[PDB]
């Protein structure tokens, strides 16, 4: 399998690195691992403008105040257990929000803030019959209402819920009150059951106490049972959001309807589907084991027909010290990463199965040395029911001295592994910054990107609305409209000509600047920089961009093109000119 | 001799040098392994980073002072301090085009340590270092040409006070210098292996020029007090322009086709290489010859150009191998062409020689190149970037933005081979290389170390021993949380506010245990940082909401990382 990508190659994969706490999402070429792209989502980018201009700040509502995100989990929309490669989804646990890229122009296109949650984590989607839901968990338990009066976590009314938004609209669908809280989440091969791991069982805010229980559980949601008590009207709201709210807590040892807790040692971490469809693999953290949860045993365990919800288990291989995640090669194979020891450990599913039946037999096939301490890991397409087992990266939280010293702050280490055959083998170190916690990769082939920009195209219709109230054409105009201390300029761009190279304003206008780059060739993008008003942003071909700020400045103000356009970039520039304060009224 | 050089660093093996990246439009830096091509750090300067908090932590708006208020920066320039010709390893500097800034990195902690707006211009694009004795001055050009005052009056670019300065600021204050006027407008520098001469393009004279200047005799009117100020600003500001025909003393002007663009010192600090961009040309000026021309002793400013070799369409920029060549980009043709100094010269006097030796197709339209060490006296002629703007079909589609492609090429022989094809993100535009051994970056912090030191005396004024104290001091509306961290459990894990309170929480990693970084973020506030070993970091925000907000680490840094959390209770108002 070749390893190296030569001059003029391509990458057989696209990958895409969740950014941490950076705040984006990261497009690499797999498996040469060199970033192609990087999709601004909860980061300010000084270079297309996101969170600067109107389009991107219209995207993130009212959360385009915060200039952070921590993101951990991307995920691609599937149809029958396969990508589609239509979206993209990721969460953030700093500001409590999951965004949605369009896989065709590769931009973040739709934002939420989840209602009445703190910090979304775990994030996954449904796979069957398609991805009509988004799964997120939000971790951190918080009193409802959360108005300062109860800060006790043991109340009644103080608990976290799961949340399912509609992946086609990006607007909250319903929410699950749960016991405990939630930490990763992974959905079945039906669309009928998704399932969570949780490690604080105890409701506690401190170590020793989030650690009390000997078993925390996995709680299994079916979906089926909270779509009809939806459509039942069976459901409650919480403050000023509408989205219909479900109670899967325990009522005194009686079970929800939409809920089942399948005790789970140990402030388990890991919740993963296996690409056959038959299990929900829970990697066991503070316990050196793997859980593994027998899908088809889940209709009997809420039809009331096991005893015990433990008799949905069907396997606990030990594997060793901090087992966090699992991944799969679709022949069978399951790989974990243990955190504290410092591998993957590569075993079979069938013969932890048997084991766990007393059937003495050894599972474990290979340790395989990693540097140092991974999280999680992830096989080529082992999210779909097409799992190849040709490429596995894990991703370890401390690279020490792998790379060359950069100063206190190290790079995260995503190593690139070959398990195509039966021996894992190591082959590639790829140093990341802020710590990416997961990835997920495609075949070249599941994806398929615009080269140019449709002109009806969502991401910028609420700009051309604008620009028709003032009677302009955008695909021809070059016109400064004058609305008392507003001032809109519409101009197209043609590298190496700005459509509109001067204009005046008054002292303390409000300023929007509408650019429409109308070439046609790919790759001529534009840029726009105001010197020294704090504006950037980038304008592809066909595409419009606005944004907006205020001539605080009187005189002359020099506005360039930032993006190498031409031969003569350096000479696509433009003047605005700033008529002082005291000579106009006030 | 051949081009044969390793280009795979397998896994467990490390690169031989460092590279620098500018981050173009995004506004970082980017630290590179060379050969690998590999991105080991982020460097926040003039972008907001939400990973370890630059732009949101009161240590960085400190160093970015009032230019704070700014979410962009757009870089292409830097360039690492020097002694004696050699790198030295202490500082790299790096431009802001957009908010015309200056900023300067510690190499030793891999941060942003101080940043200066230069006063009274608009727009510094072209910037390079003095290399003799050392780096005592940073020179950068201020693209555009301004009214002075810039008050609204005039606008007209032609008026007698309508003008840019070249400017110098003190490497290691980072403070202001002088500035001098010029005449046209500034695009790349360069200086000499002296200490007296410094030079640069200029494309809008409306032939243009490379300006000259005489450092030396900057520094005698400084020193004798002959010069105005400008505004509200204390900088001496020089005259530099041509008055009535008649020449500054601290200029000279070169002329020199055509809208010249590169600016490049060759390393054995020979020549001035002008690349001639609308001229297919590049303009060698002789630096011997150039106190000769500051002291009327030549007939005529062209004849300091001893030789203009031609080399194909649209060059842009020269770089050096230490072994007599120079490698100069041609963006219309598309590629690196390889030739001889020497015989370019002689070439100019009118021997028939043929000085190219080599034109290497790159993909596509390269604009900057480097060569290892190749603005010292040390340019090893082992490894040459070259970043082309136009990807096109080289990497995989990923929608309407292409990645820019920075190609690596073995010049250690006597071919240039292409070995590896880099893409970067926001057009870096230019970089520079080190050996491996002249980066010394520390482990972890020292506790005195001045990146944090306001932070300590703010502490001090409290009566907090910040390498001890958890503590929460009440002052009016204002509540400053003191606490230490030791993964995996903050040192303050719950506190209490009123709604509306201003909250500022300073955080010291006690860990001594090399990359146990810990991290700080309030949820659903807005508030994020990373604090390293023995760092201590804060950050200020308000309580605006009432109830329970968690707040969590956001560093991986231990089995128990997820439960390394804390609360902060706000009681309504
Ligand atoms: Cu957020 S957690 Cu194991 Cu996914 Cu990294
Ligand atoms: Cu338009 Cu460069
Ligand atoms: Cu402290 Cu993770
Ligand atoms: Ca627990
Ligand atoms: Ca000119
Ligand atoms: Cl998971
Ligand atoms: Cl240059
Ligand atoms: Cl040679
Ligand atoms: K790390
Ligand atoms: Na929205
Ligand atoms: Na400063
Ligand atoms: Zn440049
Ligand atoms: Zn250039």
């Amino acid at each position: 399998q070749k390893i190296h990508v030569g001059p003029g190659e391509l990458d057989d994969y696209y990958g895409f690195w969740s950014g941490g706490h950076q705040g984006e999402v990261r497009v690499l070429g797999v498996p040469s691992m060199r970033e192609l792209m990087r999709i601004p989502v909860f980061n300010v980018d000084s270079a297309t403008g996101w969170g600067l201009t109107n389009e991107s700040r219209h995207i993130m509502g009212d959360s385009a105040k915060f200039l952070n995100g921590d993101c951990h989990h991307p995920h691609i929309s599937m149809t029958d257990g396969k990508y589609d490669g239509k979206y993209l989804f990721i969460n953030d646990k700093a500001n409590s929000r999951v965004a949605r890229i369009r896989l065709d122009i590769m931009k973040c296109d739709k934002m939420i803030t989840v209602p009445n949650v703190q910090a979304i984590h775990g994030l996954r989607l449904q796979k069957v019959p398609h991805t009509k839901y988004v799964f997120a968990n939000a971790e951190f338990i918080i009193p409802h209402p959360n108005d300062g009066k109860v800060f006790d976590l043991q109340d009644e009314n103080s608990y976290t819920m799961y949340n399912a938004i509609d992946a086609e609209t990006m607007e909250m669908a319903f929410q699950v009150i749960v016991d405990g809280n939630l930490d990763n989440t992974d959905a079945d091969y039906t669309g009928r059951f998704a399932a969570a791991t949780c490690y604080n069982s105890e409701k506690a805010f401190d170590l020793g106490g989030m650690m009390r229980n000997e078993r925390d559980w996995v709680v299994v949601f079916d979906i089926h049972a909270v779509e009809a008590a939806v459509k039942a009207g069976d459901f409650i709201t919480l403050g000023d959001s509408k989205t219909p709210v479900l109670d899967g807590r325990k009522k005194d040892g009686k079970d929800s309807k939409f809920t089942r807790y399948v005790p789970v040692p140990k402030n388990p971490h890991g919740c993963n589907t296996s690409s056959d469809g038959k299990y929900f693999i829970a990697a066991g953290k503070l316990s050196p084991t793997c859980s593994m949860i027998a899908i088809d045993k889940l209709p009997d365990l809420f039809a009331g027909k096991l005893a015990d919800p433990r008799d949905v288990i069907v396997g606990e291989p030990e594997l060793g010290l901090g087992p966090l995640h699992t991944t799969f090669d679709g022949r069978g194979n399951a790989y974990t990463t243990l955190f504290i020891d410092s591998q993957v450990v590569k075993w079979n599913m069938e013969e932890a199965v048997r084991a766990y039946k007393g059937e003495k037999v050894n599972y474990i096939k290979q340790k395989l040395d990693v540097h140092y301490q991974p999280g999680h890991l992830h096989a080529s397409l082992c999210e779909t029911n097409e799992a190849d087992g040709k490429w596995l990266v894990a991703l370890s939280k401390f690279s020490k001295d792998r790379f060359l010293p950069v100063g206190p702050l190290h790079p995260e280490n995503d190593q690139l592994i070959d398990i195509s055959g039966d021996e894992m083998k190591l082959v590639h170190d790829g140093p990341t910054f802020a710590e990416p916690h997961d990835c997920i990769m495609a075949r070249r082939d599941q994806i398929k990107t615009k080269k140019i920009w449709d002109r009806n195209d969502p991401f910028f219709a609420p700009t051309v609305e604008m620009a028709k109230k003032d009677g302009i054409n955008l695909d021809t105009d070059n016109k400064v409209i004058r609305d008392g201390n507003k001032v809109r300029v519409y101009m197209t761009s043609m590298a190496p000509a700005f459509g509109v190279q001067e204009f005046t304003v008054k002292q303390g206008d409000e300023v929007t600047v509408t650019i429409t780059n109308i070439d046609q060739i790919e790759d001529v993008s534009n840029g726009f920089v105001v010197v020294n008003h704090g504006v950037s942003m980038e304008i592809s071909p066909q595409q419009t961009s606005s944004i907006t700020f205020v001539a605080d400045k009187p005189g002359l103000h020099w506005y360039y093109c930032s993006w190498f356009c031409h031969a003569l970039h350096m000479e696509m520039v433009g003047r605005m000119m700033v008529e002082p304060a005291w000579s106009h009224p006030q």
